[PDB]
C-alpha cells in the first residue's frame, strides 16, 4: 500500500521541473500499473487545485495534462 498523495507531491516537484506532465510520466517514474498511476493522477489533480496560481490541469478529449504556469 502507497500512499498517493505523497506520491503526487513528488510528482508535482517534477512538474516545476518538466513544465509538463501526463500519465505516462508517472507509469515511467515509479514503474507502476495503470490503476496505480491513476489514483497518483487524482491526487495531483487535488494538489493542483490548491495552486492555481501555479499549476493548470488541462483536461482535453485527448487525455488529461498538467502544465505549470507559475
Amino acid at each position: 500500500t502507497l500512499n498517493s498523495y505523497k506520491m503526487a507531491e513528488i510528482m508535482y516537484k517534477i512538474l516545476e521541473k518538466k513544465g509538463e506532465l501526463t500519465l505516462e510520466d508517472i507509469l515511467a517514474q515509479f514503474e507502476i500499473s495503470v490503476p496505480s498511476a491513476y489514483n497518483i493522477q487524482r491526487a495531483l489533480k487535488a494538489i493542483c487545485e490548491r495552486h492555481p496560481d501555479e499549476c493548470e490541469v488541462q483536461y482535453k478529449n485527448r487525455k488529461t495534462t498538467f502544465k505549470w504556469i507559475k
